[PDB]
């Protein structure tokens, strides 16, 4: 078992834009990695395309990251591991670059645009101002957006 296990059928991973070390996604994927180690992801998926974009950008291996979080229960310790593995993550303009692209991500085809709007309309149909994936995640996870 895992002392830092998280059951994501019962809790949400942290917001895409709840930053750590200035970076989006990092807190969220820490949480997903812990649930992945534990076997308690629920509807969430570790190393799905969004995690892959974060790992790819910073040159991190998803398997090594999940292993690293097992001995690093605190965010500061996982952040220090990321820095030690990723020179790009130590450059604040590069982190800002990542964040700007991540926060801009929108449905990349009309097929995906139909899907996005179907999800959003099921959660909050008056919210036509919500057009990016990371804002849709916060909406589904009951955060102010």
């Amino acid at each position: 078992l895992y002392f830092q296990g998280m059951d994501l059928t019962k809790q949400f991973p942290r917001s895409p834009v709840d930053r750590l070390g200035g970076m989006d996604h990092l807190k969220r994927v820490i949480d997903k990695a812990r649930a992945h180690v534990a076997g308690t992801l629920g509807e969430y998926t570790y190393n799905c395309p969004l995690d892959q974009a974060f790992f790819s950008f910073f040159g991190l291996d998803h398997e090594k990251f999940a292993e690293a979080v097992k001995s690093r229960p605190q965010d500061q310790d996982m952040l220090a591991w990321v820095h030690s593995q990723s020179p790009r993550s130590k450059n604040p303009k590069e982190v800002e670059s990542f964040n700007r692209e991540y926060e801009s991500r929108s449905p990349d085809s009309p097929e995906k645009w139909d899907y996005f709007r179907s999800v959003r309309d099921s959660l909050a149909p008056g919210r036509t101002d919500i057009t990016t994936w990371v804002k849709l995640l916060d909406l589904e996870e009951k955060r102010p957006v």
